[PDB]
């Protein structure tokens, strides 16, 4: 009853889109079994995301914190909603995402991208179907594990299948917790719970190896794990460390994979844009196998294509803030203690904010084009924006540039362009393609 006065009805994000269009900038919805208010004016996005006064609503992150009674991300960087506790860990972990830190990762990005392209080139017979979703997820995982933890997962070589299965089931668990046959319930619970335990045990094992390497005086390059450890200096137990281990293990590859998959999917029906991209990579990097850091800024058209991919297909569709006190938002009285839902997915597909919103047009992000003002936020905005944004943008440019340099992709007929909402948004189908060398 406290929300019944708010406009509203008498993937789920498309239903929200329809309702925002019909009912306006402030609409009551039910999401993850709780009443929320979707706020879609740019004035609101600015007000709430650009102030440290407004913090995340913990209740809407419960499925990341713990699933079926197993601690998952716990109080790591994404799911910690207390400002002071978040701030302390953010400032320490930020050191691993410095300009100098990120420049040193180019070798890893290049090596894993080159490995992917070589594997794909051997299958480029115009006939063999290849799941680009799977290949790009393995590439993202292998990049993350090496870059962040000094670990070789070698998923591109077909290694670590138990780990890959663990990740899949954990993501299914997050999804089931936020939605949802007795025999079905039993096996599901068992497999999800054991997968989460496996992931934290991977953390424990790798932290032990790192500590042992340091004690023996071995060479350990400073990385994300260094700063995750530094954040926990003098903690009473290792649960905080393992929260962030798992947070970065998953966050550091899943969304990047989703974004790569969506971009490959969309480009399969954009032959003219693909031709322009091919020309750009040919002109900027030539025959070089390796992209230098300075080359990345020169791939201007690719940058624009990637921005446009995130407008229509943001893997993380939005964020929540807790409204503590009753507040008038765009003419609507919103009671205190209410989760406010912000969605870059919904705003990206609204004609009020983007002309011909379903048209894929990289020119929207061109040098002379007016920039979206608080209508576009695939990495979010403000203090709780993505710590990995520049890491992600670099890795995906490296991977895409090397694909475009060497291969042509055709989507297998019957493959769909639709989305599914699991723990993130991702393509519904495996992005099955046939390949030829350029
Ligand atoms: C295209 C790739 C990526 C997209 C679209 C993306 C998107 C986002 C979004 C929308 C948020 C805000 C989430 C929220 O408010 O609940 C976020 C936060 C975060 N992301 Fe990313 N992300 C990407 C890549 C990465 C990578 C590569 C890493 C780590 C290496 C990463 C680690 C994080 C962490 C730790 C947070 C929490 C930040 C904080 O609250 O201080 N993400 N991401
Ligand atoms: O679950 C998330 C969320 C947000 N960010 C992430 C990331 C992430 C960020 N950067 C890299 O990865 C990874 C995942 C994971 F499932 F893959 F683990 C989930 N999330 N939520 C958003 C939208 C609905 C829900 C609650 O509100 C805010």
């Amino acid at each position: 009853s406290r929300y019944e006065h708010i406009p509203g009805p008498p993937v789920l994000q498309d239903v929200f889109l329809d309702w925002a269009k019909k009912y306006g900038p402030v609409v009551r919805v039910n999401v993850f079994h709780k009443t929320s208010v979707i706020v879609t004016s740019p004035e609101s996005v600015k007000k709430f995301l650009m102030s440290t006064k407004y913090n995340k609503d913990s209740k809407m992150y419960r499925a990341l914190q713990t699933v079926f009674g197993e601690r998952l991300f716990g109080q790591g960087l994404v799911s910690e909603c207390n400002y002071e506790r978040w701030h302390k860990q953010r400032r320490v972990i930020d050191l691993a995402f410095s300009r100098s830190s990120l420049v040193s990762l180019m070798e890893t990005f290049n090596e894993k991208a080159e490995q992917l392209v070589e594997i794909l080139e051997a299958k480029a017979d115009g006939q063999t179907p290849v799941s680009m979703q799977d290949m790009l997820t393995y590439t993202a995982m292998d990049i993350l594990a090496k870059a962040a933890f000094g670990m070789e997962t070698s998923m591109l070589l077909g290694a670590q299948k138990p780990l890959s299965q663990a990740v899949k089931l954990m993501l299914e668990g997050i999804t089931a917790s936020r939605n949802t046959f007795l025999p079905g319930k039993r096996k599901q619970l068992r497999e999800v719970r054991e997968s989460i335990r496996f992931l934290r045990q991977v953390g424990r094992d790798w932290v032990q190896r790192r500590r042992e390497a340091l004690k023996r005086g071995e060479e350990v390059p400073a990385d994300i794990l260094t700063q995750i450890l530094k954040a926990e200096e003098g903690a009473q137990d290792d649960e905080g460390l393992l929260d962030n281990f798992v947070t970065f293990f998953i966050a550091g590859h899943e969304t990047s994979a989703n974004h790569l998959a969506f971009t490959v999917m969309e480009l399969s029906r954009q032959p003219e844009i693909v031709a322009r991209l091919q020309a750009e990579v040919d002109e900027v990097i030539g025959s070089k196998r390796y992209l230098d850091f300075e080359d990345l800024g020169r791939l201007q058209y690719l940058s624009q294509v990637l921005k446009e991919s995130l407008r229509l297909y943001p893997p993380a569709w939005g964020t929540f803030r807790l409204l503590e006190e009753e507040t008038l938002i765009d003419g609507v009285r919103v009671p205190g203690n209410t989760p406010l839902l912000f969605s870059t997915y919904v705003m990206g597909r609204m004609d009020t904010y983007f002309e011909d919103p379903l048209t894929f047009n990289p020119d929207r992000f061109g040098p002379g084009a007016p920039k979206p003002r608080f209508t576009y936020f695939p990495f979010s905005l403000g203090h709780r924006s993505c710590i990995g944004q520049q890491f992600a943008q670099m890795e995906v440019k490296v991977v895409m540039a090397k694909l475009l340099q060497r291969l042509e992709f055709r989507l297998v007929p019957g493959q769909r362009f639709g989305l599914q909402e699991q723990a993130t948004l991702k393509p519904l189908d495996p992005v099955l393609c046939t390949l030829r060398p350029r």
